[PDB]
DNA sequence: TCGGACAAAATGTTCT
DNA sequence: AAGAACATTTTGTCCG
């Protein structure tokens, strides 16, 4: 009830469509905004936890997205 | 031989023991030095290349390890 | 070579 | 729920 969807992080609250912390709502719109490709190193399946979500922006991004977080959600 | 038996970026030389570029240098001296109770968010086999080296300091600093990189290896 | 200082990228928190 | 401003962490380059 408030756990971050994509981390597990504690949840602030909703943020673009789906229950998720701070750190993942900023990650979330830089991922959309920003240019990067990100790229998983493993199998397109890492652990996105508080502490590993570090680690692999391709599949935090993935999970947000999967999650269903969209920046004109207010919409 | 001209490549980073790390990451395979550009080698800038001989650094701990091993052909290595300027960023695996300072990123193993980073680790010896201080902690590295790094996790990995894959299954502890993450490819480490110029742009993935990035995703997972765990698997860098065992592939630095590997490779036989050490502070010593000078004197 | 090795390492300090500087610089940049990437991530996270506070405040409105 | 949203985003600007700031702060920290992590990483990479220069060394007129
Ligand atoms: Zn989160
Ligand atoms: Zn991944
Ligand atoms: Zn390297
Ligand atoms: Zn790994």
């Amino acid at each position: 009830s408030h756990m971050c969807l994509v981390c597990s992080d504690e949840a602030s609250g909703c943020h673009y469509g789906v229950l998720t912390c701070g750190s993942c709502k900023v990650f979330f719109k830089r991922a959309v905004e920003g240019q990067h490709n990100y790229l998983c190193a493993g199998r397109n399946d890492c652990i996105i936890d508080k502490i590993r979500r570090k680690n692999c922006p391709a599949c935090r991004y993935r999970k947000c997205l999967q999650a269903g977080m969209n920046l004109e959600a207010r919409k």
